[PDB]
């Protein structure tokens, strides 16, 4: 029906190197606790066998589906019963139940130590002696910690990491080049892991119609020179894709992804003209590239949306004829015109239209009833543009670090009850969001913000369901996609909070504060700022500036000083004592 040998088709399709790396990521995600060692033979054997099928597709065993091959290898591991336990009982089953059985014993978050990043001298020296082992061991370590991370995407990050190593490992200050590049693409790797978990939960926590409206909006921004009927074809295929990808089967998700890229690339002309570099790329990178394509230009003279949606007499019956399709046509016309909008803003608008149409298409004079609906959109539009305008001018006046401290005070007062490391991690993340996004002009600021906020805001919510501390954070995390952010933006100062018991040790500073990296230094300052607010919640902004002003003096005096360890302990007891009286 399909190819005679699946393994051969994919070996020639991918190439040996991509095949080897991808086979290893798959077994790494399924047998996370086995030594690096075991996987390298497993991949070698899988790769020896695949080559025999490239030579002869009618050779031994080459006609079994890759799924069969995959489980067959998993069950040859002899430690499977002792190390994986009930995961070995899946071998008692036959296909297709066996694969579906291995599928649900993938361990979302297993118990592995956090990888400690060795020094730049020792990384570069290791990358030289054995490039292969260095890069593949780290692929194994990351895949065993991220079992649901799409394998092709993990391979793309590994190739970027390799690029950093090949370039920065032959420089004068290797660390000056390597470290920012590993921080950038580790935060990127953490941000992409979060997008993947968010979308899958979004699928089911808000509904398919909410999801389907999301993708209608997004696809209309990306492809404005395309018909609503092409867009809604693509929305439907994409929902199939995401549904089997979130389910977890790598092969099933990758086939579905490739077929969609092949379709998109055949029907380029009716879709978008920004699409020729991705379609000349190999099968593996095709959908990767199409996923990240720039928005096509909007058709030049587009009419006002008020004809089809306000002034036409037929709106109320075209709507009631097929309510959702009409709302999706509203959504597509509004979106193709506004790639400067966040998707969720466009969903607020379509939902506001919708709420106005059920009210107004019951009236006698509906056109009279809804002639101010388009007026209604504009404060919805104004709200996020303005808190962006406001927060990017703050960032511009304070620089990243001082802006992050502004946010620390803001969110500690809003939600005092949160752990102080978490307050620091999130206010540090938001400041990086402002650094990334405020470098766009206004026309691209709102998509940027939603792109990064939605992962920060979801990582915050998965953390909260685990260790709950605030009902007002539970509220916002359980609301509709469209109300998630405006809920957070509406959190006010907890005026029911009781100040924290003052603890002396938490505001004393030893001699290490000088000998620390620029990062760690800031972290310990920010940790104390939080605990200062947690103890002085009704401190004013000016009082706080005095307390942090005198503190900053206190470090610069007892760090240029010939005796460090004793100016800190004495000029600090005075600071703690002066601060307690300045506040209160
Ligand atoms: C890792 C992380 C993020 C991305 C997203 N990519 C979109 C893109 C646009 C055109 C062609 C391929 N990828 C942007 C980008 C930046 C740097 C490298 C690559 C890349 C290189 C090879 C394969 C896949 N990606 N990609 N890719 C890999
Ligand atoms: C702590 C950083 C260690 C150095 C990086 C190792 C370079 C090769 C790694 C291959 C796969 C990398 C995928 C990382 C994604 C993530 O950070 O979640
Ligand atoms: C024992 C064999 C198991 C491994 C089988 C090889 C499968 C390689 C991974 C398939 C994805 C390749 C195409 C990517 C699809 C896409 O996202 O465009
Ligand atoms: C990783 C995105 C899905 C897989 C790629 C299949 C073909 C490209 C799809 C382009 C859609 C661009 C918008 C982002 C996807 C979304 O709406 O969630
Ligand atoms: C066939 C495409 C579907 C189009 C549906 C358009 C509906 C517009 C209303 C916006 C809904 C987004 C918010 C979801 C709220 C919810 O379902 O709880
Ligand atoms: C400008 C980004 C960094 C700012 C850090 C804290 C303030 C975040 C609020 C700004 C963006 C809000 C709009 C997001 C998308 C939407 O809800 O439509
Ligand atoms: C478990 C973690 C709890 C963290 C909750 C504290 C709130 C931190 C800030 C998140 C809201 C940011 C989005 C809107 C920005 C704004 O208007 O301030
Ligand atoms: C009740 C008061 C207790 C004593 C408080 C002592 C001072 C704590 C200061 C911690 C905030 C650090 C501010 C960093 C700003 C900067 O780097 O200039
Ligand atoms: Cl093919
Ligand atoms: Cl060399
Ligand atoms: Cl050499
Ligand atoms: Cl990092
Ligand atoms: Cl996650
Ligand atoms: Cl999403
Ligand atoms: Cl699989
Ligand atoms: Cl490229
Ligand atoms: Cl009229
Ligand atoms: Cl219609
Ligand atoms: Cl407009
Ligand atoms: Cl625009
Ligand atoms: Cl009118
Ligand atoms: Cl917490
Ligand atoms: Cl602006
Ligand atoms: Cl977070
Ligand atoms: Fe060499
Ligand atoms: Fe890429
Ligand atoms: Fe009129
Ligand atoms: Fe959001
Ligand atoms: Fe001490």
């Amino acid at each position: 029906d399909a190819h005679k040998s699946e393994v051969a088709h994919r070996f020639k399709d991918l190439g040996e190197e991509n095949f080897k790396a991808l086979v290893l990521i798959a077994f790494a995600q399924y047998l996370q606790q086995c030594p690096f060692e075991d996987h390298v033979k497993l991949v070698n054997e899988v790769t020896e066998f695949a080559k025999t099928c490239v030579a002869d597709e009618s050779a031994e065993n080459c006609d079994k589906s890759l799924h069969t091959l995959f489980g067959d290898k998993l069950c040859t591991v002899a430690t499977l019963r002792e190390t994986y336990g009930e995961m070995a009982d899946c071998c008692a089953k036959q296909e297709p139940e066996r694969n579906e059985c291995f599928l649900q014993h993938k361990d979302d978050n297993p118990n592995l130590p956090r990888l400690v990043r060795p020094e730049v001298d020792v990384m570069c020296t290791a990358f030289h002696d054995n490039e292969e082992t260095f890069l593949k061991k780290y692929l194994y370590e990351i895949a065993r910690r991220h079992p649901y991370f799409y394998a092709p995407e993990l391979l793309f990050f590994a190739k970027r990491y390799k690029a950093a190593f090949t370039e920065c490992c032959q420089a004068a200050d290797k660390a000056a080049c390597l470290l920012p590049k590993l921080d950038e693409l580790r935060d990127e790797g953490k941000a992409s892991s979060a997008k993947q978990r968010l979308k899958c939960a979004s699928l089911q926590k808000f509904g398919e119609r909410a999801f389907k409206a999301w993708a209608v909006a997004r696809l209309s921004q990306r492809f404005p020179k395309a018909e609503f009927a092409e867009v809604s074809k693509l929305v439907t295929d994409l929902t199939k894709v995401h549904t089997e990808c979130c389910h977890g089967d790598l092969l099933e998700c990758a086939d579905d992804r490739a077929d969609l890229a092949k379709y998109i690339c055949e029907n380029q002309d009716s879709i978008s003209s920004k699409l020729k570099e991705c379609c000349e790329k190999p099968l593996l990178e095709k959908s990767h590239c199409i996923a990240e394509v720039e928005n096509d230009e909007m058709p030049a003279d587009l009419p006002s949306l008020a004809a089809d949606f306000v002034e036409s007499k037929d709106v109320c019956k075209n709507y009631a004829e097929a309510k959702d399709v009409f709302l999706g046509m509203f959504l597509y016309e509004y979106a193709r015109r506004h790639p400067d909008y966040s998707v969720v803003l466009l969903l607020r608008l379509a939902k506001t239209y919708e709420t106005t149409l059920e009210k107004c298409c019951a009236a006698a004079d509906p056109h009279e009833c809804y002639a101010k609906v388009f007026d209604e959109f504009k404060p919805l539009v104004e709200e996020p543009q303005n808190l962006i305008k406001q927060n990017c001018e703050l960032f511009e006046q304070l620089g990243e670090y001082k802006f992050q401290n502004a946010l620390l005070v803001r969110y500690t007062k809003k939600v005092p009850q949160v752990s102080t490391p978490t307050l620091v991690e999130v206010s540090r993340n938001l400041g990086k969001v402002g650094s990334k996004c405020c470098k766009h002009p206004e026309a691209k600021r709102m998509p940027c913000a939603e792109d990064y906020l939605s992962v920060v805001l979801n990582q915050l919510c998965v953390l909260h369901e685990k260790t709950p501390v605030s009902d007002r954070v539970t509220k916002c995390c359980t609301e509709s996609l469209v109300n998630r952010r405006p809920c957070f933006s509406a959190l006010e100062v907890d005026e029911t909070y009781v100040p924290k018991e003052f603890n002396a040790e938490t505001f004393t500073f030893h001699a290490d504060i000088c000998t620390l990296s620029e990062k760690e230094r800031q972290i310990k300052k920010q940790t104390a700022l939080v605990e200062l607010v947690k103890h002085k919640p009704k401190a004013t902004k000016e009082q706080l500036k005095a307390v942090m002003d005198d503190f900053a003096a206190f470090v610069e005096k007892c760090c240029k000083a010939d005796d460090k360890e004793t100016c800190f302990a004495e000029e600090g007891k005075k600071l703690v004592a002066a601060s307690q009286a300045a506040l209160g």
